[PDB]
DNA sequence: CGGTACCCGGGCATA
DNA sequence: TTGATTTCATAACCTATAGATATGCCCGGGTACCG
RNA sequence: UCCGAGCCGGUUGUCGCGCGGUUCAAUCCCUGGUGCGGGUGCUAGUACCGGCUCCGCACUAUCUAUAGGUUAUGAAAUCAA
C-alpha cells in the first residue's frame, strides 16, 4: 500500500531499561535470524535436489514448509491438504540439509507469526527478482554467446554496410524470445552458432500469452518464469558467464531486521497468556516495553503508532498505519511551466559524480554538493577503511574470501559452499556479534540523515526559505558505469518532497556544448587540457588523464585582446547551469525550448 | 485407591 | 624474473518491488467429580 | 586506492590545479528538521541579546528484505621457461 510512514530509532530509546525484556529481544531476533538465513539455503538446496526432474513449483506454502520444519522438524502438524503433502515432500531434504550444515532445531514457540512475516518476505524477493531482471539475463545471455564484446573490433563502426549484424541480432532476439513468430523459410538461414543458442532459449520453457508480448507476461505472473529462470542460471555457469544470484539468499550474518508484532510481544517479550493481552488494550501492551512518548512514536499525517516495529539489536523501525489503510513525462519542467512562474527562486541543478548537485540561480549564486562531502559527513569512507582493519585483526579476510560461489546451480558445487560455510561459521559469527557491526549501519542512518538535512538547509540560506529545484533529466536507474563511483540521482527528486520542495526535470541535450555568453555550440573545445592521472594508483601506472571539466569558447566575440591561451575557460557543471537558466527562461516567457538546445 | 467431563493454553488456519 | 587480463567472497550506496496482522477454531492434557 | 566546504589571486563565470593564502569543521557517543515559551548550563560585543544546551508540544521526515550495477578489501585461474 501507499498508506505508512516508518521513523527510525534507537535501542536504547526505543525500549524501557528492563534488562529482562531487552535480553528476550536479543535472543528472539537471532533466532529468527538464523531460520531466515537457513530456510534460504534450504529452500534453494531443495530446488537444486530436484533439478533431475520437472521444477518444483514454490508458492507460499513451500516457503512455509521449510521454516517450520527446520524450526520444529516433525514436530509440526499442518491441517492445510496443501501444507500436508508439502511437509513430506520437503521432510526428507531439510533433514538432509541440516546434516550438511549441522542445523539444531531451536524449537522456538510461537513461531507463526515470525514464519508468517519471513515466508511473505521471502516470497516477494523471488516475485522482484524474476519480474525485473528475467529480461535483464536473457537478452544478456543472447549477447555473450554471438561475442557482441568482439564484434566492435571485428565489425567497426562508423559504416553502413556493417549493421547487418545488429539488424541479424534485433531480429533473432524478437524470435528468440518469442515475441515475434518467424517466418518459416528463416530456419534454413540460421548459422551453426545462431542454432544453438534458438534451441538453449527453447529450452527453458519459456510461457507465451496468445495476444501479450514477454514484457506483460513476466508482470502477469513472474512465478511462472521461475522454472526457466533458475536454467537460465545453468546456462551461465555452464559457458563460463557470470552468475547471477537467481534464488535469493540471505547470506549475511548480521543480526538483520524481525518485525515484532504486538502477538510477538505477548508470546516472546512479556511472556503472558493471550487472555492477559486480549484483556488488554493494544497500546497498554506496548508501553510496558517501548517508551512511546518518545519522539519515534509520534503520530503524523493521520498515521498512528499501530503495534510494528523492526529492529536489530542497535536501531530500531517504527512504522506507522493509517486508520484508512487495510487492516489485514509529467515530472519534467515543460508540462509544469504554469507552476513553476509562481516559483520564488528557480534554480537549476546539473548532478555529475563527483559534484552530485551544482546549483544556480538566476542572480549567479553558485552552490554544490560533492561526493567527497558525504564521504566525509556520512562516514563511510571512515567506517571503509576501520572494517577492513577489523577484519584484517580477526584474521577473517584469510577464511572469507575462500568461500564457494553462492551464485552455482550445480548440487555437488552447492553442497561444497555450505560445507565451507560450516566450516568457519563459530569463528565469522564471533567477529560479527561485535556491536561495532549493528552500530555502523545504524550511525550512517544518522549520519545520511544528518547529512542531506544539513545540504537543505545549506540550500534554503543561499536560495531562501522555499524554491523550485529544475533537475537535469540525466540519472543512473542501476548499471553505473565501470570505473565510477556510485552516486545518487534519482534520489534528490525523492529528498525534495520530503522537504515540501518542488522538483521537476529538464532535458541535458546539447547542454554541454553551448557558451552561455555567446549562445553558440560552434567555437567549443573539449578536454584539450592534460595531466598525470588523478587517481593514485593510475598515477603510478603512468596514464594521462585529458581534463572533462574544463571547456573554452575560441569565438572573437568571447575573447579578450589581452589573452595569450586564446579561449575564455568555462566550468563545465557551470556552464551546464548558466544553459538550463536560459532554457528555463524562455520556456517560461513562453517562447519554449530554444533551437540551440532542440534535438533537431 | 480408579474412570469421565469441563476448561486453559499452544498450535494452526486464513483473510 | 616479472607483470597484464577474466571469475568469485565479504562490507557499503543507489535503485527497484512488495509488504507492510489479526481473530477463530482444534485438541490434548490437566484438573474436578463420583464409588 | 588518497582527498571536507566557502572565499582572495594565477582567471577571463577554468580544470580531483599532489598551485599559494585564508575562515570554519568533522575526527568518538548521537534519529534529523520547522516554529511557540522558560532555564538546573558556558561563550563574545557595546544591562541589551549574538552563539551552542535541555524540556514540553503542535507538524515534518518509510523502512525492512531481496536483487542489478558500481566502489573498498581479500583471493583464485591464463600468456611469455
Ligand atoms: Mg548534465
Ligand atoms: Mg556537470
Ligand atoms: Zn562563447
Amino acid at each position: 500500500p501507499t498508506l505508512h510512514t516508518c521513523n527510525k530509532t534507537s535501542f536504547a530509546k526505543a525500549f524501557l531499561p528492563n534488562e529482562t525484556y531487552r535480553q528476550r529481544l536479543l535472543d528472539y531476533i537471532a533466532i529468527i535470524h538464523q531460520l531466515a538465513d537457513h530456510a534460504s539455503h534450504a529452500l534453494k538446496f531443495y530446488i537444486l535436489s530436484t533439478s533431475t526432474s520437472s521444477f518444483p513449483v514454490v508458492h507460499e506454502d513451500t516457503i512455509e514448509a521449510i521454516l517450520y520444519l527446520l524450526n520444529k522438524g516433525e514436530a509440526w502438524h499442518p491441517r492445510k491438504e496443501a501444507k500436508k503433502a508439502w511437509r513430506d515432500c520437503l521432510l526428507p531434504y531439510v533433514q538432509r540439509y541440516c546434516q550438511i550444515v549441522g542445523f539444531i532445531h531451536p524449537n522456538l514457540r510461537g513461531e507463526q507469526q515470525s514464519i508468517n512475516y519471513l515466508t511473505v518476505s521471502m516470497m516477494t524477493n523471488l516475485k522482484v527478482n524474476v519480474q525485473e531482471h528475467f529480461m535483464q539475463m536473457l537478452l544478456r545471455y543472447i549477447n555473450l554467446r554471438f561475442d557482441v564484446k568482439g564484434q566492435k573490433q571485428r565489425l567497426p563502426p562508423k559504416s553502413d554496410a556493417r549493421k547487418a549484424f545488429f539488424t541479424r541480432l534485433r531480429y533473432l532476439k524478437s524470435v528468440f524470445l518469442f515475441d515475434v513468430v518467424p517466418e518459416l523459410e528463416f530456419l534454413d538461414d540460421l548459422t551453426p552458432l545462431e542454432s544453438e543458442v534458438l534451441e538453449e532459449i527453447w529450452s527453458l520453457d519459456l510461457p507465451f500469452l496468445p495476444n501479450d508480448p514477454l514484457a506483460y507476461a513476466i508482470v502477469a505472473d513472474p512465478m511462472s518464469f521461475f522454472p526457466a529462470y533458475c536454467k537460465l542460471s545453468g546456462l551461465y555457469e555452464q559457458y563460463g558467464f557470470q552468475r547471477f544470484s537467481a534464488i535469493p539468499l540471505r547470506r549475511s550474518l548480521i543480526q538483520s531486521h524481525v518485525r515484532i508484532d504486538t502477538i510477538i510481544l505477548y508470546q516472546h517479550i512479556l511472556c503472558i497468556t493471550r487472555r492477559d493481552a486480549e484483556t488488554v488494550e493494544k497500546d497498554d501492551l506496548w508501553m510496558r516495553v517501548c517508551n512511546l512518548c518518545t519522539k519515534a512514536f509520534r503520530s503524523r499525517c493521520g498515521m498512528h503508532f499501530e503495534g510494528s516495529i523492526t529492529t536489530d539489536g542497535a536501531s530500531v523501525s517504527v512504522y506507522l498505519k493509517h486508520p484508512e489503510a487495510d487492516k489485514y513525462k509529467a515530472l519534467y519542467v515543460e508540462n509544469n511551466l504554469p507552476a513553476c512562474r509562481a516559483a520564488e527562486n528557480v534554480v537549476v541543478i546539473d548532478p555529475n559524480k563527483r559534484d552530485i548537485l551544482y546549483c544556480q540561480d538566476s542572480n549567479g549564486t553558485t552552490f554544490r554538493y560533492t561526493a567527497n562531502q558525504r564521504a566525509v559527513e556520512t562516514g563511510s569512507r571512515r567506517f571503509a577503511k576501520r572494517r577492513e582493519a577489523m577484519k584484517e585483526e580477526a584474521g577473517v579476510d584469510l577464511i572469507e574470501s575462500r568461500i564457494p560461489s553462492h551464485k552455482t546451480m550445480n548440487l555437488m558445487d552447492f553442497t561444497r559452499y555450505l560445507l565451507v560455510r560450516r566450516a568457519d561459521w563459530d569463528r565469522r559469527k564471533e567477529f560479527y556479534s561485535h556491536p561495532a557491526h549493528t552500530r555502523w549501519k545504524w550511525h550512517s542512518f544518522i549520519n545520511r540523515q544528518k547529512s542531506e538535512s544539513d545540504l537543505i538547509s545549506n540550500m534554503r540560506n543561499k536560495y531562501g526559505e522555499n524554491f523550485t529545484v529544475v533537475m537535469g533529466d540525466w540519472s543512473d536507474a542501476g548499471r553505473t558505469a565501470r570505473f565510477q563511483t556510485s552516486s545518487k540521482t534519482k534520489g534528490w527528486r525523492t529528498l525534495f518532497k520530503r522537504n515540501r520542495i518542488d522538483c521537476f526535470l529538464l532535458d541535458e541535450y546539447k547542454t554541454s556544448s553551448v557558451c552561455p555568453r555567446c549562445s553558440s555550440s560552434e567555437f567549443v573545445e573539449k578536454k584539450f587540457k592534460t595531466r598525470p592521472h588523478s587517481r593514485p594508483w593510475r598515477r603510478r601506472e603512468g596514464k594521462i588523464e585529458k581534463v572533462h571539466g574544463l571547456l573554452g569558447c575560441t569565438n572573437p566575440n568571447c575573447l579578450q585582446q589581452a589573452w595569450t591561451s586564446g579561449m575564455r575557460y568555462w566550468n563545465r557543471d557551470m556552464l551546464s547551469t548558466c544553459n538550463m537558466l536560459l532554457i528555463v527562461r524562455s520556456m517560461l516567457d513562453g517562447h519554449g525550448r530554444p533551437e540551440v538546445f532542440s534535438r533537431s
